[PDB]
């Protein structure tokens, strides 16, 4: 249902320049939009991209990408599938810089590769405006995974870029899941990684976060804890308690006391992350991604689902709200101790 737009600044590229684009379902009796940025980890020397590039070339070029892709989830425009959002402008942004979307360097004679993923975020919104964005009320930047990271790189820019361009009424608003990582240790013997990648990507990361760090220690503002409380937008931060990817970034794979207390740590030091961000949902479940399945509606902490706690967001942005909370964290401490955990 949402239909394939290439930018019209072919400028604009996915990693092997071919131009990026976006996929787009208008809904004209809807002030709200709703921009999703895809995930799909990244890649940070030239080796590790043309890895990349043989096996996931949809995540680094727009030559084999469908026509039409379909809303799933809260991309749906059902109400029964999406009880949020399913009367909004629908956007899905197609992540193809491998970047964590915070790339502003294009191929060139230096160059194999593009990585432009800041400055793709900033083209769809400044071609959308033209389509209807002009109009809106709230533009939603949301993303799962590497584009949970990327909705915290670049919310502030998309709220900045729109101020500069002359619509001050557009209220800009980020949405992160599955994009809040932990910069610990591992259980056995990613950062170095991330260092590598932003000089790799001329990768950028938002100003006040970038001025607390300072030069070489950009990587910092890649997690969320640490570039969260330098945002002036509102964030809504989505992460499950024993997230996947943390899990296996920290070799995590009959459980032993070493592997318990680790594991319990693990939950203990993402909840006390989120204990300052008063609009959260982080399930006690080890799994990954929640906001564009079908069923991510099925999942509640504290009796309140992801879709509501989001109702209740847009609300208090009109004191808490009686019966409808906004910041939904578990306590209880190990893998699916919350009965509503996804299974299989
Ligand atoms: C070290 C770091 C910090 C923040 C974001 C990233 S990027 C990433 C990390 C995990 C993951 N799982 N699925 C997916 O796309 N990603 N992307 C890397």
């Amino acid at each position: 249902d949402l239909r394939l737009h290439l930018l019209l600044n072919t400028s604009v590229t996915c990693n092997d320049g071919s131009p990026a684009g976006y996929y787009l379902k208008e809904s004209r009796g809807s002030r709200r939009w709703l921009l999703f940025l895809e995930g799909g980890w990244y890649c940070f020397n030239r080796e590790n991209c043309d890895s990349r590039y043989d096996t996931m070339r949809r995540l680094m070029s727009s030559r084999d990408w469908p026509r039409t892709r379909t809303g799933t989830g809260i991309l749906s425009s059902q109400p029964e599938e999406n009880p949020y959002w399913w009367n909004a402008n629908m956007v899905f942004i197609p992540y193809c810089s491998s970047d964590v979307w915070s790339g502003a360097s294009s191929k060139s004679e230096k160059n194999e590769y593009a990585f432009m993923g800041a400055l793709i975020i900033q083209e769809v919104v400044r071609e959308l405006l033209g389509r209807g964005l002009s109009g809106a009320k709230v533009l939603l930047l949301a993303g799962s995974s590497a584009g949970g990271t990327g909705v915290l790189l670049n919310v502030d820019r998309v709220a900045e870029q729109l101020e500069k361009l002359g619509y001050p009424a557009i209220q800009v608003r980020g949405l992160a899941d599955s994009g809040w990582f932990l910069d610990n240790k591992q259980y056995r013997h990613p950062t170095e990684a991330i260092r590598r990648g932003i000089r790799y990507w001329n990768g950028v990361v938002p100003e006040r976060c970038r001025r607390q760090f300072q030069e070489g220690e950009e990587w910092n503002c890649f997690f969320g804890y640490k570039v969260y409380p330098t945002l002036r937008s509102p964030v809504f931060v989505v992460q499950w308690l024993f997230d996947e990817a943390q899990l296996t970034v920290d070799n995590v794979h009959p459980v032993q006391e070493g592997l318990r207390l680790y594991i319990q740590n693990l939950g203990r030091e993402l909840r006390h992350t989120l204990k300052d961000v008063p609009a959260s949902f982080a399930p006690a479940c080890l799994s990954h991604e929640i906001i564009i399945r079908s069923h991510w509606t099925d999942v509640q902490v504290k009796g309140t689902s992801l879709p509501r706690a989001l109702h209740c967001w847009d609300r208090s942005l009109h004191t808490p709200l009686k019966g409808c909370p906004v910041h939904l964290v578990d306590s209880c401490p190990w893998p699916h101790c919350n009965p509503s955990c996804p299974t299989g």
